[PDB]
């Protein structure tokens, strides 16, 4: 059988103080905290009893820092839960030491239990107490301040009832250790109210009044002002750094001369660095549509002015004036991670702070892999990350998969969220997404719808304006135009 | 082909007693545990027969702790079955050496037998058998007291016939445990008379007193009334705990703001709670929509006001003023059952009385499954849990998939619950549904109208009323309006 | 709503009321009243199977001899399976097993599909069999 | 400043984290051949604002000039 339940008298048992700890006698003996003698060794005995009063199990300490334990220590052990059955607050410590000190102080008015297996066990032992412990108005946790024993704290608290839970906090790695000269104050400031938690995402709103000041001088409302439809700007108010400007629609390279203008007017009238990763065409191609498009003249759609203004300077006048304020950077290419990485040392390197993502379409390098239906959205976050990580504004151009329901793209055929390609994730991680249709074959071939199809920031979506193509400068036009 | 049954005497058979575990020789030769050795090693055969009496498979053990099992051992074997056809009481063990037990200290008079693949196919080897069982007056289950244990009677007791079966409770691990020098007395007084007990969720309707005075007085027949316009109330007549609100619309950022206005008054006006997830938001910004809507000024979307009361003080008093009667909560992000939990945690914890959930779009971590479908509505349940179980009142936003047909959601076209989202489980589990549609080019393109789709408590549904933006103070105001 | 019901009053639906009788001992009154003939039992919840045993412990053990189901729509928990078209049938079967097998009076709700055509049904439309929902089960057992 | 110390610089950067690594560049070997009679003030000009970079497919507009022209 079980190791038997050690007999006060049987072993030469005496309730003396703890002079070692700044216990007093007076209190060992309401604990159960008693010192035998058996066989020759001096053992100092803790009693732990169930809330009936019987004594279950001991736990019996020798000098050099063994132990021996007599009884059934049961999982759900607590030394000196018997003391108190109700009340409206009660310590609960680590060990059977600092129990006794919480047990001191005040000149002793609140309940106090120790952990019966204390130290790891905080889990088991807690939750098998849900009841007994729910029995007071607040449960102080005050265990050790250290590694292990803020864990302890976070495994109790989840298991222990409701918004009961409070943290103790002390200056020493236990409620003894202040004892033994230093701070009983410290203790005592803690036992009354000792700050409460254990919620890993819930946050009460008057905790916030700091993480929000911050927020409203650090992050800034009107960012960045979409050219060529006041619209965009009416129902989005911009692309505010972080976030994930997502501009789609069919065919249209409406759609990539879009992104250019804003691009151009970002990084002209603006101050700010625009980086552009154009995968699609060359480094020297998109320059080239950069300048012409500047100079409202098809520049590289023209055998004629190419040859002319590199004859009569302008183009090195022209090249100088757009370019040299070293404000735009591209990405010039022939992987996921490996593209993610250069556009991330646009970001920190050259510190732009928008970068151009044009046609997410093409993921490329590292082939042995299926859907981009999934792998989409794979990149899609990563890219999300980038952007709220660093706070860059990260424009990502996409294009449509194509109906197989009756009307092309370019019969108009407006586009929805559901008409989205991926699979979700841009879908999701998106900030603003920006659609443009164009009915190519109609009344006005070069007039261009602009959906707003989402907005986090604001959520006030749906047509915002219209804009038309000037096939002789190149622009995307402002326009006139409603019902 | 399958392991052949083994023969008895061309594998060394002997009945001997099992020493080890206080069976008797004689018990082991009744219900058919005997000793082989083959090829060397010794080891211990049960012999499992049907009604019939043929032996159709055995479960061979040796020493070490490991099996073998021959014949074809079907998924209704129970060790003992062919014993007995009939019977006023019939205990049933986990295991084979249990019933050796049973069958002893009763001296092999009365029917035990054990489970066929036991600890877990508990349900499946019970079911099985349900005709063979009911051949008795009473099933007393006399599985393991452990977690499991507890769990195999819960799922044996529900394919079990009517009220027959009672639960079996043991001072250790199993009936043998108990036989093995300890209280064969207590094994016995369960045999006889032990505990009857399976209801756990019928309750009759005496015993319901106390929940229901309780009930009376807490939870209010105009539960909340919803703000902004009366007829959301005079049709709905609130939201009443417990309740699950359903608010759904097109691209309805009015229903955003319907909500957060809702929130706002019931955490002021009201006494009341309010508990905020806002999964598409960071906690700063719905926090600053908070104060902006509540100070009638549009505060994120205005650079200058947010300077301006960040330096002149005002902001720390709008603070305090709003938030500082520890009234708002929100769950902050970056699985279902993982917010589900949080979300528990704010009623049970902190005891906010609503808890807004906005955009149940959302669903939330663990991919490996399919279609938002079907998973929609099992969260969905778990909601009308949570909120039954709890009496939150759970108000759950809900966005529109999109039609297909003609009008879209801009050009006001009214909703139906045909028209909703899901598969099923919000058109059903949610209390009122409240729908907003707002015309966004037309009229009047401010003028949001509010259907009541279904109201559980009153069933008064309908065009319940209007409101009309305030572009200007972000508010939805109440409006005059009718045919 | 039973006790409000059997005193004719809207009870739930008003809060003077229920104040009104928490006070006046009325409630305690009336709630002995209707209730203290152990005769009323409730299933409380928060699967198929798990419901179906309820249900018969209900007329197994406290012996009642109408079980009222109120609402079949809701099937409830074990998901990673197809049609409610099916399912609905597959339990509809076992409740139909449990009343013939046990002689209770199992008397189940049921709500309705929506039309699809012209008058709905706050608008009178009658119903037929065929106008009924499920995919056969009900429409028969 | 060396064959394979200028590798280890680029193998360096590719790991290192976004774009704060900014690369050395001394009159000698290493940063105490300096030291060892020479220039301190060389390493020191390079402590304070160094070189930045590694960019191996970024390239800044001012930087196509020419590509530009010939392509056109």
């Amino acid at each position: 059988m079980t190791y038997n339940v050690w007999n006060f008298g049987e072993s030469n048992g005496r309730y003396s103080a703890l002079t070692a700890r700044g216990i007093s006698k007076e209190t060992c003996q309401k604990a159960g905290y008693w010192i035998a003698k058996v066989d020759g060794v001096m053992y100092q005995v803790a009693d732990y009893r169930d809330q009936n009063g019987n004594i279950v199990s001991q736990k019996v300490r020798d000098k050099d820092k063994n132990f021996k334990t007599t009884g059934s220590h049961k999982s759900d052990a607590l030394f000196g839960k018997h003391l108190w059955n109700g009340g409206k607050k009660i310590v609960v410590t680590e060990g059977e030491i600092d129990m006794l000190t919480v047990m001191e102080l005040q000149d002793c008015k609140y309940p106090v239990v120790s952990l019966g297996h204390g130290a790891s066990a905080a889990k088991k032992t807690c939750a098998a107490n849900y009841e007994y412990f729910d029995q007071f108005e607040q449960i102080i946790l005050m265990f050790d301040m250290d590694e292990a024993g803020r864990k302890a704290v976070e495994e109790a608290a989840q298991v222990l009832p409701a918004g009961k839970v409070r943290v103790a906090v002390l200056p020493c790695k236990d409620a003894n250790e202040c004892h033994l000269n230093g701070h009983d104050r410290e203790i005592m400031e803690q036992v009354w109210n000792a700050g409460p938690w254990i919620p890993d995402g819930v946050v009460s709103a008057l905790s916030l009044r700091e993480r929000i000041r911050e927020h409203l001088s650090s992050e800034e409302s009107v960012g960045l002002l979409f050219s060529g439809c006041t619209g965009i700007n009416d129902k989005t108010l911009g692309a505010r750094g972080g976030e994930v400007i997502m501009v789609t629609s069919g065919s249209g390279m409406v759609m990539s001369t879009f992104v250019r203008q804003q691009a151009l007017q970002w990084g002209t009238a603006m101050g700010k660095k625009v980086g552009l990763a154009m995968l699609e065409e060359s480094v020297e191609e998109t320059a080239e549509d950069l300048i012409g498009l500047h100079n409202r003249v098809r520049l590289r759609q023209s055998d004629s002015l190419k040859r002319e203004i590199i004859e009569n300077g302008k183009f090195d006048q022209w090249f100088d004036e757009l370019f040299g304020n070293d404000t735009f950077h591209l990405y010039d290419s022939f992987e996921t991670d490996r593209l993610l990485a250069k556009l991330a040392y646009m970001r920190s390197g050259l510190g732009c702070d928008v970068i151009i993502l044009d046609h997410i379409s093409i993921v490329v390098s590292a082939s042995g892999e299926s859907d981009e239906r999934k792998m989409i959205d794979n990149l899609m976050t990563k890219l999300k990350g980038f952007a709220k990580s660093t706070g860059v504004v990260l424009v990502v151009i996409c294009h449509l998969k194509n109906p197989d329901k009756g009307k092309a793209h370019e019969e108009g055929r407006p586009v929805s969220i559901t008409d989205l390609r991926g699979s979700g994730a841009l879908r999701q991680l998106s900030d603003t997404i920006i659609a443009l249709e164009r009915n190519q074959q109609g009344d006005m071939p070069n007039l261009v719808l602009v959906r707003i199809l989402k907005c986090r920031f604001t959520g006030d979506t749906g047509i915002a304006g219209y804009m038309e193509y000037n096939k002789e400068t190149g622009w995307l036009e402002p326009s006139s135009y409603s019902g």
